[PDB]
């Protein structure tokens, strides 16, 4: 348990804390965008005359209703990761300051917390990945019905879906980074608290 290994590990914990905060902020921005989208989608649907267009907007609406539930779950998984990370950093602060009473139980608790965050980040990544595949399909479907009666509202929809997909792709990239960081947090923690 070198001092350099302690510094690397605890720094990784702080990098991971900051990354999870940036992921959680992005998640809140995506939910705001989903809620705005579904307003503009429910309107344009009721404003659609062509059944070829009403059909497409209705399929998208059903997916957006599911996306709100999936995003609630995604954000909650992120919040749970943030709570366990607070508890992990606490456990490590105790391990560094204690001796004797404050040994195996706490060392195990540290590695248990790291493993649970690793599981939560996999759930969080999978939820985001499923929503993204849907948004790709929505851009393709909106592109097919572009131009006509409601072309103004359809334009404003496609534009929100294009800004939204960039944010979902960013969330998945940041999640890839977070998974790599928590793998390294776990492995350095094992080396320290073995």
């Amino acid at each position: 348990g070198s001092p350099e290994l302690r510094q690397e590990h605890q720094q990784l914990a702080q990098e991971f804390q900051q990354l999870l905060q940036e992921i959680q902020q992005l998640g809140r921005e995506l939910l705001k965008g989903e809620l705005q989208g579904i307003k503009q989608l429910r309107e344009a649907s009721e404003k659609a005359r062509n059944p070829e267009k009403k059909s497409v907007l209705q399929k998208i609406l059903e997916d957006e209703e599911k996306h709100i539930e999936l995003l609630e779950t995604l954000q909650q998984t992120g919040q749970e990761a943030q709570q366990l990370l607070q508890e992990l950093q606490q456990t490590g602060q105790e391990l560094w300051q204690l001796g004797g009473s404050g040994g195996p139980e706490l060392r195990q608790k540290h590695q248990q917390l790291a493993q649970k965050i690793q599981q939560l980040l996999q759930k969080h990544q999978q939820l985001g990945a499923k929503i993204l595949e849907d948004e790709e399909k929505h851009i393709e479907l909106l592109e097919t019905i572009l131009g006509g009666s409601g072309g103004d509202e359809l334009r404003e929809l496609l534009k929100g879906e294009l800004q939204g997909i960039k944010q979902y792709r960013e969330l998945q990239q940041l999640g890839q980074k977070a998974q790599q960081l928590v793998q390294k947090l776990q492995q350095t923690g094992q080396k320290l608290w073995q």
